């Protein structure tokens, strides 16, 4: 039975755009639903919080509360299987017929200069932070930001706060400037949902010297299922995926890297990875170019060799 | 009589803060208050809409609304003296008998990152913009953030926007990246409230080489009464800003020169300038130094020679 560590799908955001019209037991409509997950083989997945753009400043943090609660009461129990990890150690004694959750919280925009509403979320068991989404915001520049600028004194006392809390801190948006920066504050780096830049050059892949800077950290990337990212065609199917794991590979991450789709928060899919429920499929292609032991690597092994300590 | 015109007062957040406590017609609390614009003989009072930076980003709004409403409803038509000054051919056009008020926004952290919120704010009179106040925002960074970028796209945007609609854009507060970068973007730039870093070295004022940009640009500069940015020891008399203004004049700046109070912005006062009923003995030392027509540019002529058209 080969487990699966996923760290990134939108659910959170879809059940609540949804309004109620969306089960997460079995909605079809949900790359990342209950049913799904057991036919994954999930042994964690990570909900990230994550606001459209347009929700207003001010309700942001209304917004990012209610999505937890939906984890809290949609996502939580379903089937008496899945498990919420709200701390490492949950996921060190998870057992083998539950199903691990975790919160991750993609940019800061909803707590607005107020560290305690962070301080907050994490004591909600939120386990891993991305300092900003595609946009400018009071921590740091986004990758897609022109300006292209690194942490303010604020993101610094953010990473300072992830640190002491035994958190991730997830460069997957963060701007060129910001990504090394970051390197050099935060203790637990992560790439949640990030390819390669040499096989795709879409901005937000990571270059040859970031990769080999996360080997260097001791960081875990992991790598995404979504076609604009995969191929600079835009279309892309499981080989295409395979091509990033294997240039990672070559730069020398063989156990730095892992999986993280962004299932449910993508508009066009990779061909052979329509939903978590095709995860075993993958698996089983990745084996052709890839041992069990190094498969298994990929999907849970490495993950769980860098818990934050 | 030389009527005078000054371009920022921090009233509306005094008279915010003191929970109706102040009239606005008399209150001692207030250094620009009815009687003292009336002995000032002012004919342009600049109110700008501020929040302490410690209130919280889902509040701004709401207590920046509160300021205007303030100023809708505390200042304006007091005496049937005090006039909305809401378009520029309404202070060339100002009867003879009536004071002119008007409203900038000291930082566009109100705003959140919508565009339209802003639009309310220059439809309802708005007539001057600084990005930033000390610190990091969503429009650009301020002086007092050590990232010191300069502008994101919001922050572009927002001077399109300034430009279109005739509104000075204000430098005042503006890291010295946004500085430059401001100067190459903004059809109207104003230093709202800033000294000469060569008389005194705070980092919130204007060197030689900004200064000089500034009367290339044909921009407005409007010397600060705040001891703070008036010497280099932190006490000042009259005199002591006096020097601000020949050293303008020096540069080839003297047709350039306002006055930027910030009064009710002051913890502690020039010697002889302790409020807005000061201004008449402001210029009577002045006049030491300059022709009465000189002393009329300062007064208000400068200002009224560069009015956004
Ligand atoms: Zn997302
Ligand atoms: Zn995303
Ligand atoms: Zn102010
Ligand atoms: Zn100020």
């Amino acid at each position: 039975a080969m487990r699966v560590i996923d760290t990134h799908c939108d659910a959170l955001y879809k059940l609540q755009a949804g309004k109620g019209k969306y089960t997460f037991q079995d909605a079809e409509e949900l790359d990342v639903n209950f049913e799904r997950l057991i036919e994954a083989k999930m042994l964690l997945q990570g909900f990230a919080i994550f606001l459209d753009e347009d929700i207003p400043v001010e309700h942001k943090w209304k917004k990012a509360v209610e999505q937890v609660n939906i984890f809290k009461q949609h996502v939580l129990h379903k089937g008496g299987i899945i498990h919420h990890v709200k701390k490492w150690c949950d996921l060190e004694n998870l057992p083998e017929d539950k199903i691990g959750a975790m919160l991750t919280l993609e940019g800061i925009e909803p707590i607005g200069r107020d560290l305690d509403k962070l301080t907050q979320l994490l004591d909600g068991g939120v386990l891993s932070v991305g300092l900003t989404w595609n946009n400018a915001n009071l921590a740091a520049d986004g990758i897609m930001e022109e300006r292209g600028a690194g942490l303010t004194r604020f993101g610094k006392d953010i990473i300072h706060l992830l640190n002491e809390r035994k958190v991730f801190t997830d460069v997957s948006h963060l701007s060129v400037k910001a990504f090394w920066e970051t390197l050099e504050q935060a203790e637990f780096v992560i790439a949640s949902h990030s390819s390669a830049k040499a096989i795709c050059a879409h901005p937000r892949n990571l270059d040859d010297e970031q990769i080999k800077a996360m080997i260097e950290h001791d960081a875990m990337i992991h790598v995404i299922f979504h076609p604009l990212f995969t191929t600079n065609d835009g279309v892309a199917d499981i080989e295409d995926v395979i091509r990033h794991i294997d240039h990672i590979c070559e730069l020398g991450g063989m156990k730095n890297i892992g999986f993280g789709s962004d299932f449910d928060g993508i508009p066009d899919h990779v061909k052979g990875l329509e939903h978590a429920g095709k995860y075993q499929n993958f698996l089983e292609t990745l084996g052709k170019h890839y041992t069990k032991e190094e498969v298994e690597g990929f999907a849970s092994r490495n993950f769980l060799n860098h818990l934050p300590k």
